[PDB]
């Protein structure tokens, strides 16, 4: 049921506008203050917080959530730490945007139960949309 | 025979390269670096070496005979529009191409690209989706 | 009445508002840098500070209303071309275009450019003409 | 009658182009060769030559020419000491392309015959042009 | 009794020569080739490989080591993705040099035994060496 | 009183500053960013904002009372070996370095610096050491 | 008996502190403010003007010098109108800095009477210290 | 007989080599570039190629012989002490250095330089010495 995000960027932003669209209900969260008020008005709440700081974490209530989306970008060390962390507390579903190859081998021991890579993933979907012109 | 091309070899384009072979669609793949071609020798029908932005080296590969031709060039916004919009001169009927930012969609947008690509933003909306099957559809 | 508009102004873009007021013309011109539009505010009948490459300061300008809208941009190809492309959509009657290079010329000839400025290799064949007329002409 | 045009740049190669296309000879020289390449064809000669080097500039014969276009760029310094040296040859009309302000004024007092600044001049040029809309 | 380090760098790279000096043998690995021929003479063993790679790392037999230290530098995503394989061979014991604060903490969650901060260790070193002075 | 100082508060020297101050000794702490200074107020009788390259501001310190100083200044061979070079001036009875390179270790031999640290290097005698004794001792 | 010195650099204010050492009275100006204050002390006069300016040339009266030395550095165009316009006021003598090869051959045609290379002059000076070592 | 060696060819360094050379005196030249030490052959008794920096190659041109040795390295602080660094460990006679500011100032008296060179600086001062000459003497 629950959504959390954490990471607004073009990739995690663009998943919370698409969940308000559909009628869902989204925690939005970034350490950037400014990324939070971009989508303040397309989440239930948008909270400013380093996702690393199991204090911050606690205070979000984060671990109440039945998905959460680690779109942490650049910062590959903050997004396997955010994982790590919440493998600990336990979170039913946690997808991860892989940054690289051994981004994508250290989330898939790590505990990241979906790892998403845009670029790669986007590319099948055009391959099968082009296809689909025949179909 | 001759129904899709894509042209930059990186992640997105050779991506859409792999998963057309794994369909068992003839595909071409064109990238202007040698290492690129060689890594998708085993997945295209031609691999050429080619500049995009040569209208020379376009005909000597036979673009003008593709439905679909997807330009996958990355942060080369140059390089990118500059082949778009040599192809819609060849008059492509279907030429798609990937943006980096706001500015180049809108320069494609009346470039001649047909469909425009926002890889990160796109994933997005389907990843957004995806949540919403696995509560909603019940999965 | 609202007859002529320049936006950059940079050497190219300033004496084109400067030559105007010279013939007295009215003459509206507008760049980005304050300092560039205190340097012509003796020059044009109004002298605002603008971004080109904004929809909405493009309407608290009137732009709209102008037969004939410069964009004298320099170094900037984006600016430059988001500039003309914001501009043919308010559908100008002609929008000329300082082009930095040959790529800058293919993308504002397919963006509504009416008339591209290549002010070097342009200047160079009136040099040519000069020349010829000193003998030619006996002058 | 004569004309000889020292620097193939945008503008330099421009004119020359021109005097060819007008039908007339032009000795065209630069110190790049792959310049004076790219221009022989539309030349009566195409010379590589450094118009620094007093040596080269009479083994070239420019001190025979009625009028000489100095289109040096970047290089200020080869330029004012190019028209420095087509000065003392007694040329009778020297056109210098102006780089700048204090190029100008440099270029004013040496015995430039005529200072051009593509940028302003073409400036002018599309005011007059903009004028004859209702001429 | 087995001593394995992987990363040669001037930290690494020092703990191996050190090794040998007293009279311990030991294998030293770095993916590049250079850096292993520096060490070829102190190291009973020395081999070019990626210690990301699984394969690399049993045609290596680090598996059969006591103790490995994880010596990688800058590429902070090799040097965790490393020590969490060697977690998975169940080394007896893993050192891991630290980079930065972020990377202590993944370590620490990961399976290090010892995490090591050269410049802040070094520096405990330092202050008791001093009071050491009146001692 | 007056026993330590210690220059540069970053992980290396900053780490010797708390360390001292566990140990309960007086340690006078400097550093030229603010920030870094206030960062170790709760563990230096004094920490004060100076550049060590300064003559006067070293004066002003009273550096010249100290037994031991440690120049902690890294990725700066130049604010460091001028900093030991007028440490060495006013006859500092020990004055330790933390070296950058070679180059840098070269220079401050001659320079007058006492004892030149080598963190990295350094630390990887110790940790083989550790290896050692986990085995030899027994432990 | 006038000393004039244009360009406060580590040249020309060299120069300035030794003219006044040895008791000469020397008027100093640079385009930079500070730069003119560093030598305040030093001279009779230390005045703020861009040597370029003909205006600014003679409100400060440098036609009335016997002796006017040029150590503009960098901006070899300033340094050339400078002298340039030095020459139109008929200053007795005067000495410029050379930046360059192409810089002397300008300014020896452009009508300074003594063109100075610290490096190659300074050079020839050890050269001549070094043989005074048995003289 | 070895009396001076010149290492850096620059205009300073390969000046004081020509001069030298003028005067019939015999000269070591040498650099770490070809092209440097191609132009100073018809200057030099011997024009060798090498990295001053390097105490083998100090010991391959048999420099420890030679009673003046002029470091003229120019925009190389670091190329520059290090040389002189081990010229002093040979005990030249005399080592005379080219300084590129305040900082290599202090650090080349520490480190052995006999005489420290500011080309500019000190070129000044002669200047000023020949304008008082002018009028002074009469001249
Ligand atoms: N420790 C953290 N806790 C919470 N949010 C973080 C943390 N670190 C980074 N972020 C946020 O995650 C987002 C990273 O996405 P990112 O900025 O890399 O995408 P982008 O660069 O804007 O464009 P693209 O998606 O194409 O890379 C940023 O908005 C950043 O502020
Ligand atoms: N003018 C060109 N003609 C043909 N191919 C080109 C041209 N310019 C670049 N390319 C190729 O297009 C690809 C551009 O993708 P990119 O440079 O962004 O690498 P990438 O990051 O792995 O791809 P992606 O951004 O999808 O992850 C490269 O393989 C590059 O060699
Ligand atoms: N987005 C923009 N909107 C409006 N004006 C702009 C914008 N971007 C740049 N300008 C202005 O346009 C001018 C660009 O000309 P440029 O930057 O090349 O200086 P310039 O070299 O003197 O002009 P020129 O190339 O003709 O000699 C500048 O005055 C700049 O401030
Ligand atoms: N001493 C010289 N003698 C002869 N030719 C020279 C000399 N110095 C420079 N040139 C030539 O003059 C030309 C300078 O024109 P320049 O290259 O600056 O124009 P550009 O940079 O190509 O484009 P633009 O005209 O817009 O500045 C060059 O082709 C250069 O090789
Ligand atoms: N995946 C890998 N497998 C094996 N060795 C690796 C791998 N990645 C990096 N290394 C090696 O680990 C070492 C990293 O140490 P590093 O180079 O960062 O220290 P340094 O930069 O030389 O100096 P310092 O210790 O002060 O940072 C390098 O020698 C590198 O080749
Ligand atoms: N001239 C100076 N005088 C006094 N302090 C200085 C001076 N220059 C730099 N420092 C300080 O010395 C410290 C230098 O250490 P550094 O810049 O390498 O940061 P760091 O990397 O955290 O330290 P370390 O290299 O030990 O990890 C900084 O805190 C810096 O502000
Ligand atoms: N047009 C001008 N009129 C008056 N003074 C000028 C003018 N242009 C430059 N100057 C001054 O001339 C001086 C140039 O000397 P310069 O700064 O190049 O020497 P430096 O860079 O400080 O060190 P060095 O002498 O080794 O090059 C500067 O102080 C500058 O302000
Ligand atoms: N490590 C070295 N050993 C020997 N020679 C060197 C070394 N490093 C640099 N050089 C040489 O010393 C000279 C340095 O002078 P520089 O680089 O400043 O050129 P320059 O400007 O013409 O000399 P100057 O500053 O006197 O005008 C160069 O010829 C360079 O090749």
């Amino acid at each position: 049921k629950q959504f959390a995000v954490i990471g607004l960027g073009r990739f995690g932003g663009s998943i919370v506008k698409e969940l308000h669209r559909m009628g869902h209900e989204v925690l939005a969260v970034d350490i950037n203050e400014e990324k939070v008020n971009a989508y303040a008005s397309y989440a239930t709440h948008a909270v400013i917080a380093n996702a690393t700081e199991e204090n911050e974490l606690l205070s979000l209530g984060i671990r109440n959530f039945e998905y959460v989306i680690v779109a942490i970008g650049a910062n590959i060390q903050a997004s396997t730490l955010t994982t790590l962390l919440l493998k600990e507390l336990d979170i039913p579903n946690i997808w991860v945007k892989a940054q690289n190859y051994y981004h994508h081998k250290v989330l898939e021991k790590i505990g990241a139960d979906r790892i998403i890579h845009p670029e790669k993933d986007m590319g099948v979907k055009i391959a099968q949309s082009l296809s689909d012109e025949n179909v």
